[PDB]
Parts: structure tokens; sequence; C-alpha cells
């Protein structure tokens, strides 16, 4: 009334799961855009039939034309590469995707500016904290209308691994990972809760040890690598994390979700994007929340921002 | 496969909303039992038609016969009175319901013992922390198979009021109220979080003040009174809280939910029921969680248990 | 984005269930309006707390002021009486509600015209086929923006009773009841299907007999009477039927649902409202579907319209 | 209570979407089994993290060991090949998959018989009407405990294409395709309804023509080919169709769904599996529904069964 229009700029693995979940949730009409001929039309057709099983009514259409961005309410950008040519799975690193994806953001930004300047934008392409700011600058959208994927996905892993050890519902574990999405991500032990209760209480009771937590932290940071080596660059959880973000915006839920956003003095940083809890609703990024970090935690945050800055320079 | 059987012992205001929500969620077959002739059959019939609108397949039937408890998987007890004869709305107090509801629990316990000794039991009738233990003793069920409603409902109010002030999604506020359901309920300021973040951070930032919180605490304790005076003994939120508990059991969610349970040394107390976080799954009460309270917080907990003990003596 | 505003003009039994279901489905902000002081504020408060259990974010507020209609996207009218003073339960008839509810529609129509002329309106108050046209004329809204409750509720009963006999999922039975909501409702045996298959096939196979169907038809027509005598004027299924209608409009589902709508030559009738399948989406009543009735079926339809005309004259 | 165990025998494209949808719906614990080393463990890990976003609690684990079938409640078989080596996309035919998949069913049947003889089985591998009977014979399960995918998927396409032309909710179109899943599938024009109304009424009103329907029928039969040529052997709708079937069994919905089942005289056929409407609930295939086909329709059904028989002979 009237349905939102959601344009998926990139119709690969993450794009396909996102289209599926949108139909399941009846969130809006979908366009699967890509540079590859024919493929998005085929995925769209397959996905469109699920409206019957789902009791939904969302159109799903394919596109090879940039001007189909016209009228978009939400734009989700996964366009680019997942690995660098020559690299083995063992040496997979998000940093190596910098030279491959830079110009793709510039091109997409020009089309957004021309076709849908009032859309809400979610950037996924890696390295995400660099790419999101590049797209912000080239699309011209307000700072409250663009974010990057990172923390919702990283914390889903940390939350899940802890919930399995303690035998509680996964969503009952809450946790914060900040700064950047990548190997310098900052995992904040002090801000973990289980059922709203400080995790330290469960450590005091010998229900989970400090050593067990250290191993879970290392597993969290290396999850994408672990999967890439067993199967492929992950796509199912990434997709689910992006849809939780888009849903909060579309339905005005005002959920607190950790995403990459423009910093204007928080943590001592300006003129750069970084991961922090934000509130997402009808007005986009409605609130940027600054965690009251200690000096040891701030020092790790600074390390993460330094890495985004280094790659920003090379783009 | 095969559907669970859920017997609502009491088919009044809370019973009706529970039957409605069960059909909405397709949770199982429902029996609305009551001593009043004809009424439960009428409510059951009305409710049964919603299977069509809901795409569900749950039977809903009325009953005036105790032996329909046979085969029950979950039994939810709301039977009793909501106010004491002679009392004005202004002097409404849960304690005054003690003489009115005592024998009703004994009678129901004998029927459970005979008809469905392996069922999971949820007690609602007031004063709840007294009635639940009375039913435990007369039904003979194991301590992991019976709980009382309190904390899920009380914290929903505290969580909601804070979420409105801060403009975030209601379920993003987490909070703990313990000891007993009633005027001595213990509201734990130290264990409030917003998006997993300590509420004290939002107080430090002047987003919510200490004085505003004190007013919200008083409102929480007096909510039932506030509504009773405007309309009636509350029924919609109570119903929703009970169904969240029953759902966690039926689907093995393992949610951490604050409920009245048998204490065996936690907080220094034994041989009595009191409100504390528990884990609810396929095996019933799978874990009893003891909050590591300070001495000031323990002193308030002791006051709440003393009140349950006082009424236990008068029953 | 931004949430719809849904004003419930009337906060009694049906109003309360509607507010509950809206929060469960996260459909929009709710206003419970009524002439009774204090009561809607109490129901609103109780209902608002369920946002926590439901993972929703819908405001629920009470009102005793007509100008709170300002900005409404959907208006649902249940205001009026459910029984006539002096009548016994046994002699309960919707026709007797004509003198009691006539002026209430005129008053509400003037407030809609002034405050929210672009809202979508659903009328429930009895006798519904008369009241809906009265409100259409006094509110000034376009014919595609107002409908009355009838067929979704009446067919839910017929569909349910047949599904129980044949042991299939309730929503798998489809059926049509047309003309008017009341004792002259027209039940169309020829248009019943089970799993998309003509019901006559199941009759040929002795899975259900013609005599069994006649008894089910009589039960359908007399359901409200059956419940009224056991309990009260029904409210849970009515509420669920209204929300299915409002949901189809809000989410642009384009469901085919039988409702009371302005006839402009269909079935040979003009200048009156009557029950027929319609398509509900973003544009309101998007299509009015005319069943290709035979002469025997048309004769019954004519009887139903004659009754609406008779009462229209007495209003 | 306790959760169902669902073993996906085959962890390729359809297996991955099924695991995702199971977690979304909280249907049960999942095992992704496959002969490929490492891959199912990687997909399982990725998928497991979505429990957080979904508010679910389903384990998802990978397997390369047949004995992990032990304790299975539902077994879903997609193991095999999707295309024949040497064939171009243009000459893709399900019949060519007969020599490639025959022994795989025999092997899996022996493991089911040994490990989970009381499980409910859904067969997907092509040619499906042949493979399902082969697995029935080698697994030893009762005829009410095994079915094949076909009609739910084929009719989703027909239902969807018609709903787009008429502009109504997709699930409001009902339709029957029977006999076999493949190029001889039987599309029954006489059994199409829209909102429970005979499609012929919409043809009489010039809302859709006979010629338009012929083109939609041809598109339905050739959909898999259309997609295969644009992208790949379809996987998203197939997955959704299988989960609707498994869900009806697990939750005792008793939905009428068209599937491949053992015929014992229906349509004049015995000792073979073929597509027809069935009722799926707690007891498996609870009812086999025989459509009262005319002689022209029966002649097409006979053509479809002849093809299954021909390939059965070559296996
Ligand atoms: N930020 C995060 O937490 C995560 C980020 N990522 C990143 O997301 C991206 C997508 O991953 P997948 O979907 O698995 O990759 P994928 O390779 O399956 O899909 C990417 C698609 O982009 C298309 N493409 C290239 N240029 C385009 C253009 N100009 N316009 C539209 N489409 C274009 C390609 O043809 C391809 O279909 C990668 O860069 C990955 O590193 C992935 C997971 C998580
Ligand atoms: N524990 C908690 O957080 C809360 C507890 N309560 C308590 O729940 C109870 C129910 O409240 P409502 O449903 O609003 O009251 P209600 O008065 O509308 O319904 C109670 C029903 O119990 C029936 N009943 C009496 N004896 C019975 C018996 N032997 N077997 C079966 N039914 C019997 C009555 O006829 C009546 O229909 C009250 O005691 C209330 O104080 C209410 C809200 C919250
Ligand atoms: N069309 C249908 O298929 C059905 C129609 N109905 C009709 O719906 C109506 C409502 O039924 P219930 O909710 O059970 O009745 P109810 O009596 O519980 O509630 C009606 C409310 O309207 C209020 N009211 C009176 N004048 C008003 C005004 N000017 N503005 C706002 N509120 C006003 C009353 O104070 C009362 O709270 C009845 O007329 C009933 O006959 C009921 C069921 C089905
Ligand atoms: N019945 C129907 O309506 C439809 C049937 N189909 C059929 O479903 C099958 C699966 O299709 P997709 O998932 O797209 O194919 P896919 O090729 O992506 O996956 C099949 C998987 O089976 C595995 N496999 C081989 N032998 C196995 C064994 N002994 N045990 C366990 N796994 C084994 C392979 O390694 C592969 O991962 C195909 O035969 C296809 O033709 C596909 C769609 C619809
Ligand atoms: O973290 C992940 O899962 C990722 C997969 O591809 N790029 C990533 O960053
Ligand atoms: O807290 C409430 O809402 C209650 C209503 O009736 N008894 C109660 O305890
Ligand atoms: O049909 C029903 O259920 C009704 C209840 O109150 N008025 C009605 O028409
Ligand atoms: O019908 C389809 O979609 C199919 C895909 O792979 N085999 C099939 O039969």
């Amino acid at each position: 009334a009237p349905k939102a229009k959601i344009v998926l700029v990139g119709s690969g693995m993450i794009g396909g799961v996102m289209a599926t979940l949108i139909v399941q949730k009846n969130l809006g009409d979908v366009v699967l855009f890509d540079i590859v001929k024919n493929m998005p039309h085929g995925k769209a057709l397959d996905t469109s039939h699920t409206n019957v099983m789902a009791y939904s009514n969302c159109k799903v259409s394919g596109s090879n034309t940039y001007d189909d961005l016209a009228g978009a309410d939400v734009v989700i950008v996964t366009a680019g590469f997942t690995k660098a040519p020559g690299k083995s799975d063992k040496e997979w690193n998000r940093d190596d995707l910098l030279p491959l994806n830079n110009k793709i953001m510039i091109e997409i930004g020009g089309h957004i500016k021309k076709n849908c300047p009032n859309a809400f934008i979610i950037v996924v392409t890696n390295p995400v904290d660099v790419m999101v700011q590049l797209l912000h600058q080239h699309s011209g959208v307000p700072k409250n209308k663009i974010i990057g994927l990172g923390g919702v996905l990283d914390t889903s892993r940390l939350k899940y691994y802890i919930s399995q050890k303690l035998n509680v519902c996964p969503r009952d574990v809450n946790a914060h990972i900040v700064g950047a999405h990548g190997n310098k991500m900052v995992l904040l032990k002090r801000y973990i809760t289980v059922g709203g209760i400080p995790l330290q209480e469960f450590i005091n009771n010998k229900l989970i040890s400090d050593a067990e937590l250290e191993a879970i932290f290392d597993r969290t940071v290396n999850t994408a690598l672990e999967i890439v080596n067993l199967h492929a660059s992950p796509y199912v959880a990434p997709a689910a994390a992006i849809i939780e973000m888009a849903e909060s915006y579309l339905k005005d839920l005002k959920k607190v979700l950790i995403c990459s956003t423009l910093l204007e003095g928080q943590y001592g940083h300006s003129d750069i994007f970084g991961g922090t809890p934000v509130v997402l609703g009808a007005n986009g990024v409605e609130q940027v929340i600054e965690l009251q970090l200690n000096s040891e935690e701030k020092a790790k945050f600074d390390e993460a921002i330094a890495e985004t800055k280094r790659m920003k320079a090379l783009a």
C-alpha cells in the first residue's frame, strides 16, 4: 500500500537467498539486477513461484538495466568479487578484494544518484567499511540513509557458539563486535549477556570458562575462512542478517543492530565509517549509539579504524 | 504428530485470549474447562472458526468434566476469583484472594494426579507464589514440571515503558523482576540493558534520568491496579506471557524466562517457590539460574519471600 | 515507514480482539476509541505490553475524542448495540438493532468526512448491509473505499464444519455465502470445493451425504444464535475475519474475500450494498466479482436484498 | 518436545534451501548428509547461525556417514544427478537421468531399512515417479509412509501464471496436475478455480481467454527447461514445495496436496506410483483422493503412467 520496491544490485549467492527470504516475509517487490545476461531472469522466475507456498504477493523480476533502479525504496549492494584471482583458499583475505571492487561502487553510486536519491542503501561488498563510504560519497545520499553489513553477522556467530555451550535459546545471548568487519574486528567480552545477565556470572559458576571463551572468540573471527575452506564464501547467514536490517527499516521496528555508519566524533573518530550499534527505523539511522569503552577497548577500536584507513588510501 | 493436548482449567478472560493465541500459533488441540455450564462450549465454538483465517488445524472444545484432563500434555490453571467480595477497586489486593482460591487448587491437584501425572503445569491463580506450591504438593508432579506466572508479565511492563522513553524496539530492552509476583516484587536496576548495553550508559548520556526510572518502577509495580481501576483485572498481556512460556516448553526453545519455581538453597532459601530466571525446554525447567545479588538486593528478595510465607500459613 | 494508523471506532469485545491481533501481526499503530470514559485507556495499556512477547513495535492508545480520527489510514466501525432491550436471548434478531444504531453511523460519518476522507473503511455494526450504505452516504468516501463484514465470517463457519466431517485442513474447504449477512444469507451448494475439487465428488463417494450438508447449512445460518444462547454475541471469529480483510488492504495481497459492497447492476441490482466476492488490495476494492448464478440461486439473492431494502426504509 | 530429526540425504542446491527454510520455520533438527567430503559441514555451519536472526532453536549438522540416519523422523531424498553428461541444456530431459540415479536409491533404501524403518520419506530424485517406487521396494516402509514430489511444484507454476494475469493473490488460484512429473504431466483445465469460483466464469467474462490459457499450459510444462537454459536446474520452488509437504506431516495439518503415491485401482491403475491429491497428516498419507475424470482426461493419465512404466523397465 503501495508495496516497497527492493532492488538487489548483484544477483549471486547472497542475492538469491535475500530474494527467497523477502518472498517468505512478504516484504516487497524484488528486482534481481546483475551484469550477467539471462541468469537473474532465471533465478527470479524460480523464486516467483514460492508466492504460492508462502501465501505472499511479491513480484520478483530479473534485470540487466541500471535504470530499473528508478523508484527504489531500498537498494542492497552485493555486486563485486568474493576472492582474488591466484589466491588459494588458505590465503583468502577480504583486503585483497580492494582493487577488484572499487570502480563498481563508483558506477553504482552514479546510477543511484540519478535514479533513486531518496532510497535507503545497504552495502555488502568487501572490504565493507571502505566500500560503504565510497558509495556514500558517489551516490550523494544523506548519512542517515546508508549503512554497511558487519556486526549483525559477526555477532550471530559469537551469540550462537555461546548458546550451544550453555544450552539456551540462541537469541537469548547478546553481544557486541565493533570497529570493522574483518580480521581486526573488536570482540567485547565485557558486553556479553545471557538472558540479560552478565556472562561473568556464568564464568564464576564454572558453566563456561575463560579459556573456552578465548577459543570461541578465535572461532568467530575465523568463521568465514573456516567455511570458505570447507565449501564457499558464506551466503546464507549474511543474507539473513541483511534482511533483518532491511525489515527493521521497512516496518519501523527501531531495533538496535550493529552496522557500519559514518562516525562524527564517536570513539574519537571522524570522517570514516565504522561498526557500532545503531537504531534502524522509518527515518533510517535514527540514532548512533556510542559504547562507553575503556582505554584497552578503545585501543583495539583504533587498530580496526587504522586498517579501513589504510585500504581507503589504496582505493 | 501427534498434536499436543492443552487443557485450560478455567475458561474466563485469560482463558479466552489463550485459546485464541494457541490457534493463531497452531500450538495444539485445546480444551476450555470450567465449572460454569454452557459458556466454555460457546467460547470454543467461536474460537474454532478462526482456524480458517489462521491456516491452522487445532481442535477447540468446551468441557464441564474433570476427566477431560486425561491425556493432557500441558495444563494451564486460571481457575478462581479476581477480586474479593466487598472490596472497592481502589483497595484491590492480590492477598485478599487467598481464602477464595485455596481449595480450588487442592481439588484440581487431585484430578491432575489421577488423570495426567506426566503433564507440564503452569499456575496463574493468585496469590500465585502460594498457589503454585499448593498445587505442586497436591498434584504430586516433579519439581521440574510445574511453574507459576509472574516475571515474564511484570518485566514486559518495565521493558515496554523504558522502550517508549528511549525509542527502541520493545524486545530490545531486557530486565529482571524477582522474588514474588505482587506488591513486594523486586525490580533490579543493575540488571537492565538496552540493546545488550548497560542502562547506566543511557543515564550517563542524559537520555533517561534516575528520577524518570524511579517513576517507571512505581508504575510497573502498580500497573494491574492502574488498569483495574480504568477497566478490569488485566487479561491480554497475562495471556501472551503464559503462551510464550508454554511455547518454549512445546517447541524446545530453551528461552530464559523469569517464573516462580521451587527454591532449593538459591538466595539462601529452601522449601518455598519464588520468582527467578529459568530455562524452559522439552524437559520442563531445565535450569534454575541464581542471580549473584548484592546484600541490598538480597534484603529485598527476603522481604518478598516473607510475604509468600505469611500467606502460605493462612491458607 | 511510516506505520499505518488504524482507528477502532468502538472498543468493546470485537475491538479488544482486533487490537490484540494487530499487535501480534505488527500491522500498524492502534487507537481504541469509544464513548465510555476510561475503559479504552485501560484496554490499550494492557494490550501495549504484548509488543514485548510478540517482537512487535505498534503503539496502542485509548481515546474519547472524535478528532483522533485525523490521519487515519484504516477505520473499523463496531460502535453500537449487540442486543435490543427487552428481548430474550431466544428471540435475538439482528433486525431489532436497526433503531438503536442508525444515528451512530450518521455521527461517525460526519467525523470521518471532516478528519480522514481518504481512509479505507470497514463497517461491522448490525444490520451490516444497511449500516454500511448509511455510512457510505454520510462519510462521502468513494465506493471503492468502504465495505461491510459478512461473507468471510459466515463462510468460515461453513468451511470449518465441512472440514471436520471430511478430516482435511480447514482452509482447504472453499465456499460462497452471498446477498446479506443475516437470516436470509444465501448458501451456494454448487460453489463448494475441497482441495479445489467439487464437493459433489465427495457426495458421490459417500464421504459426506446431502442430508449431512443440509444440517451443516442450518447450523451455519444459526451459529450466532447458538453461541449467543451459550455465552454471548460472538467476537473472536468476527475479529479475525475483519483483520484478514484489513491485512489484505494494508499489504496489497489482492485476496478474493466475500464482503458487502455497492452493487451497480450485478445480479440485476443497483443502488444498494450486498455480499459478493471482491478483490482487496492497495487501491481498496479493486474488483467486484459477479457469480454467474442460476435462476433458483438468483431468486434467493433477491430475497436477501429485499430484506436490506425493507430495513433501509425503516432507518 | 522432543524436536523432530530431519535428514536431508543429498546436500546440494535443493538441500541447502530446505535447511534454510526449516530453520526459518523452527521445524526440527537438521542433518545435511552427502557423499562429498567437507561441503555439508560448511553449509551446516553457515545455516546454523541463522537461528539468531530467526528466533529459532534447530541444530544443523553436516554428515558423511550413512548411520546418522538412525532416529530420523523425516528423510528427504535429493541424492543423484541433475543432468546427463554430453547433453546440451537444450536437450535436457528428466528421462536421461534414469541410468545415473537407479543404484543410488537401492543403496539409500538399505540404510533406511536398517536405521530408520519408521520414518516418513519424501523422494525428489528424477525421474521421480520411478525412483519413489524403487525406494519404497528397497526400504520396506509402509505405503502410507513414502511419497514423491511433483504436483505441488507443477501447480505452483500454473497457479502463479494465472494469478498474474487476473491480478489476484497467488494462493487464491487452485489447480490440479496429475499422472506423473515430467513432459507427460496432465493439466486439468476443468478443475481450475479462482477464489473457489470455476475459471470458466472468468473466460466467459473475457478476463482471460482460452488462447491465453493454452499458452500458460505450455509454459507450465516447459518451466524447468526455460530456467535450465537461463540459469540452472531449478531449486528454490522445489525446496519450498517439499517443505510445505514435510510441514503438513509434522504439524498434522491434513492439507490436500498433489504427490506421487502408490495406486491400488484408482484411475484403473495398480502396482505403480502416480501423481494425485492426497491428505498429509500425523499418520502420513491419510487419504488418497481419486478425481472423477472423464474419458478424455483418463486417456491422458494413461499416457503419463505408460511413460513411468517404460522407464521402470529400463531401471
Ligand atoms: N559485509 C559482510 O559482512 C559480508 C560481505 N560479503 C561480500 O559480499 C559480496 C557478495 O558475495 P556473494 O553474493 O557470495 O558473491 P557472488 O560472486 O556469488 O555474487 C556477486 C555478483 O555481483 C555481480 N556483479 C559484478 N559487477 C556488478 C555490477 N556492476 N552490477 C551488478 N552486479 C554485478 C556478479 O556477476 C555476481 O553475480 C562479496 O564482495 C563478499 O566479499 C560477503 C559476506 C559478508
Ligand atoms: N500470576 C499472574 O501474573 C496473574 C495472575 N492472575 C490471576 O489469574 C486468575 C484468573 O484471572 P481471569 O481469567 O481474569 O479471571 P476470570 O474470573 O475471568 O476467570 C476465572 C474462571 O475460573 C472459573 N472457575 C472457578 N472454579 C473453577 C474450577 N474449580 N475449575 C475450573 N474453573 C473454575 C470461573 O468460573 C471463571 O470462569 C485470577 O486469580 C487472577 O488474580 C491474573 C493475572 C496475572
Ligand atoms: N457484520 C458482522 O458479520 C457482525 C456484526 N456484528 C455487530 O458488531 C457490533 C459490535 O459487537 P461487539 O463488539 O460484540 O459489541 P460491544 O457492545 O462489546 O461493543 C460496542 C461498543 O460500541 C461503543 N459505542 C457506542 N456508541 C459509540 C460511538 N458513538 N462511538 C464509538 N463507540 C461507541 C459502546 O460503548 C461499546 O463499547 C454489534 O452491532 C454487532 O451486532 C457483530 C459480529 C459480526
Ligand atoms: N521431483 C521434482 O519435482 C524435482 C526433482 N528434482 C531432482 O532432484 C535432484 C536434486 O537436484 P539438486 O539439488 O538441484 O541437485 P544437486 O546436484 O545440486 O545435488 C545433488 C547432491 O546429491 C549428492 N549425492 C550423490 N550421491 C549421493 C548419495 N549416495 N547420498 C547422498 N548424496 C548423494 C551429490 O554430491 C550432490 O551434492 C535431481 O535428480 C533433480 O533432477 C529436482 C527438482 C524437482
Ligand atoms: O564474513 C563473511 O561471512 C563473509 C563472506 O564473504 N565475505 C565476508 O566478509
Ligand atoms: O498483574 C496482573 O496483571 C494481574 C491481573 O490479575 N491478577 C494479577 O496479578
Ligand atoms: O454473526 C455473528 O457472529 C454476529 C455476532 O453479532 N452480530 C453478528 O452478526
Ligand atoms: O521441475 C523442476 O523444477 C525440476 C528441476 O530439476 N528436476 C526437475 O524435475
